[PDB]
């Protein structure tokens, strides 16, 4: 690969030069002969695999604190190396853990919210041993992050993987999600995305209310044990009913959503250590709710019902009745959150902030990996600045990774 | 390996084998994806490229290894020897052009690929000849509003010093003017080309939607200006079916999108002049042409007429005015019986086309970044469709703007 790669913004004509890509650690799944940029996803580590990965990260850490090659650096390397030799693993210091978490976010090419990366509250839950404790740590996370509507981003990090048979896992895909129930007649009640997880919860003993917006219980696995159910205290679950500034009837749709998006099934990888349970949270971009959660056909799918109430001509697509309904729904979402003083960002502000963030990263870091397919918002793409912005995608570590759903791999005790 | 692609709405999984046939690079590597980057001869090189194309041509007509296949190959080799190049048969030219369209990863309109009217203009020698072929193209393709897809193919490149080039980026475009106050009148995307035409002697009406003259270069010579006969230029006045004030905006557009600056590559041969046309997807005009910042940039004016709250962005006033503009464009063209397609119909057709290509061809190269429409993305099926992108030949390639290469 060449040392410099340039990206252009076709709207402002700004050219940026990327050197950071040289530090790319893993495969994209693309090759010289095929691109996989629209593909969704294109037994532990050994001693000898782990030494270079740890050293890679420790060097990076001491470089960031302007202490590279120092006595402390060399001593840290020595300590880590001896630990790997005598335990087949090592323990990050609190500083390294915080650094690592923040940089995994900073490195998330698909995240448009990264201007905020350095402001992340890191909760160290490496002393956890049980599922009740995981629940305690998660309740505190939710309360702190929610902050009565003034949301603050956070992550809670559970003990790293050891032999792979003692993994800590949050089985929920987010800490807060709505149940989906498949009906005998083929119809789905609730959120069709969560039908499987809902069924698993019901099997472990959850008594479902069988409603449209039932907050799911936490299903938590500690130390490789069977997972346990806990109900989140409802006072900790901030929710927003959806209404519209102009349409009085919109409240009658009975919509609501939760304030706190909190992804809980990703793997955090730092210096070759694997944190299989690392629930993190920030706040919502409106389109995630107004376009995807609400208007996807395999989701709540409300376009038709909203369109009917708007009295739109729904017999021609070329009337763009879908597009019209889609805008209003996204207005109602933003209006509802702002009126209830719950943090949310519209897709224009967010993309504009990201362009600023990306430019700053090119200047101070030599680049900023970004996945245009994910960064561009699901509606009104070209009237946001990121549509016009060339991006380079590559994988830096520390990183957040996907992992198999735990029910697919768990050995029941 | 065989690769799978999934649609996340329908869970339909298709299997790609076609990608194994490509030999041109994408610009990506194992370590860096460049899917959002806009742009990532000798006898010696010439024959195998020619040989490959003949092979696939004769393999497509179920006569691979035939006497004619063998003879044609001999014929082509002997010709590259004795002339440093070769000439495509009519049949091959038509097949080549349809397949460049078919292999065009960014085109959402490819379900139409095999219905392409091919005009062979390889006997052209002068810019006057070019003008005549182009007038015939425009007239045939416009067809009183019932548009028909077409391509006109001018002589292939020889030495680079005798290129045929259409200097216009599209046969029909509007002028853009730099005003004394630093603002732009008309289409800002065309300000450079407009000044080149003015320098050449074109008398500008200096209005908002002035049809630019053709600038035609034959055989490496200086380009010549030509006025398209007005009666051949179909235009649509944009009005809204509910907002009776929308016509007051004075917006119009042309019916015929006819891209004229690309390069058609067939069997190693280079056609630097190959203007082609189909018809519009509404968003091209209603989202990009009208609402881009660097273009007509009408969003603000429209939202004012809609009396929207424009003090905060979270009112989505931009998004509202955008949908209304695009409704107007679709309504206007349809009311005037001018062929057009909305982005829901077009993306649906594409998903169907993809399925056809996987079934009969083992794949379909597709550029998600380009296929997904610039508005209402995830409420169209292509957003949720995984795609594989790879470069197959024959193809349409970009080429440098001719005013950067030409010595006068
Ligand atoms: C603070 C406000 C934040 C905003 C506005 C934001 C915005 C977004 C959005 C809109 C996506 C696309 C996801 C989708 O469409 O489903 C995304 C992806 C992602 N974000 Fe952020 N985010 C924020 C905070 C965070 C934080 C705190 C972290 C981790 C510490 C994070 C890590 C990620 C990762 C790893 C992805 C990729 C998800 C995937 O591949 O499935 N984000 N972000
Ligand atoms: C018949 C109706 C057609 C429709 C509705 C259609 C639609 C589109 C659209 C919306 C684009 C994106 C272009 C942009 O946003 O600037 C595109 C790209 C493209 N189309 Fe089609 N198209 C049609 C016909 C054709 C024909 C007849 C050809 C050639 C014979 C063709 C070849 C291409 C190529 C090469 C591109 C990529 C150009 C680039 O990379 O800049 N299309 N098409
Ligand atoms: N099928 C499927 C399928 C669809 C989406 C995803 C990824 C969803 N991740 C969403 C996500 C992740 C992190 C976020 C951080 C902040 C925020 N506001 N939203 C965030 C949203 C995976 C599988
Ligand atoms: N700067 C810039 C810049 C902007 C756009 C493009 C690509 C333009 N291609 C437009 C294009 C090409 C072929 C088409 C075929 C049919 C159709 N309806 N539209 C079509 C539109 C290149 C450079
Ligand atoms: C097929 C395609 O890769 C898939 O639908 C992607 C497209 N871009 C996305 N972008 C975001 N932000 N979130 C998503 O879930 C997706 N889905
Ligand atoms: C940077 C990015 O590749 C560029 O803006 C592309 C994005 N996708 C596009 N898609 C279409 N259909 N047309 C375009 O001009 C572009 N522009
Ligand atoms: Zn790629």
């Amino acid at each position: 690969c060449p040392r410099f790669l340039k990206v252009k913004n076709w709207e402002t004509e700004v050219v940026l030069t990327d050197t950071l890509h040289l530090k790319s650690t893993l495969e994209t799944g693309c090759t010289e002969y095929i691109c996989m940029g629209s593909i969704m996803h294109p037994d532990v580590a050994t001693k000898d695999q782990l030494f270079p990965l740890a050293k890679e990260f420790i060097d990076q850490y001491y470089s960031s604190i302007k202490r590279f090659g120092s006595k402390a650096h060399m001593e840290r390397l020595e300590e880590v190396n001896k630990e790997i030799d005598t335990t087949s693993t090592y323990q990050l210091k609190d500083t390294e853990l915080i650094y690592g978490a923040k940089h995994a976010w900073r490195n998330a090419s698909r995240c448009v919210g990264r201007i905020q990366w350095s402001k992340l509250q890191v909760f160290d839950a490496r002393d956890c041993t049980t599922a009740h404790g995981m629940f305690n740590y998660i309740c505190n996370h939710v309360k702190y992050a929610t902050n009565k509507g003034n949301l603050r981003s956070a992550i809670t990090i559970f003990p790293q993987r050891t032999d792979g048979k003692h993994d800590f896992r949050v089985w929920n895909s987010q800490l807060i999600r709505y149940a989906g129930y498949k009906q005998p007649d083929g119809s789905t009640l609730g959120d069709p995305a969560n039908v499987q997880f809902t069924e698993i919860c019901i099997q472990q003993g959850w008594k479902p209310p069988r409603g449209r917006f039932d907050v799911l219980p936490l299903l938590l696995q500690a130390n490789g044990n069977d997972p346990e159910l806990f109900q989140i205290p409802p006072e900790l679950v901030l929710e927003v009913p959806i209404r519209h500034p102009k349409f009085e009837w919109f409240k009658d749709l009975g919509l609501k959503w939760y304030g706190l998006p909190a992804v809980s099934n990703m793997l955090l990888e730092i210096g070759g250590l694997e944190f299989s349970a690392c629930p993190f949270s920030g706040w919502y971009m409106g389109t995630e709710i107004g376009v995807r959660d609400y208007c996807d056909n395999s989701r709540y799918n409300i376009l038709e019902e909203v369109a009917k109430k708007m009295n739109l001509d729904m017999r021609k697509t070329s009337s763009l009745w879908k597009d019209q309904a889609l805008v209003e729904i996204n207005i109602a979402v933003l209006y509802s959150f702002q009126s209830d003083k719950v943090t949310i960002v519209d897709h224009h502000s967010a993309t504009e902030s990201f362009i600023k963030h990306m430019e700053n990263e090119y200047r101070c870091r030599g680049g900023c990996p970004a996945d245009w397919v994910w960064i561009v918002p699901p509606m009104s793409g070209s009237i946001t600045p990121v549509f016009h912005q060339e991006m380079l995608n590559y994988r830096l570590t520390p990183s957040f990774e996907y992992q198999p759903d735990p029910w697919n791999t768990h050995v029941w005790k």
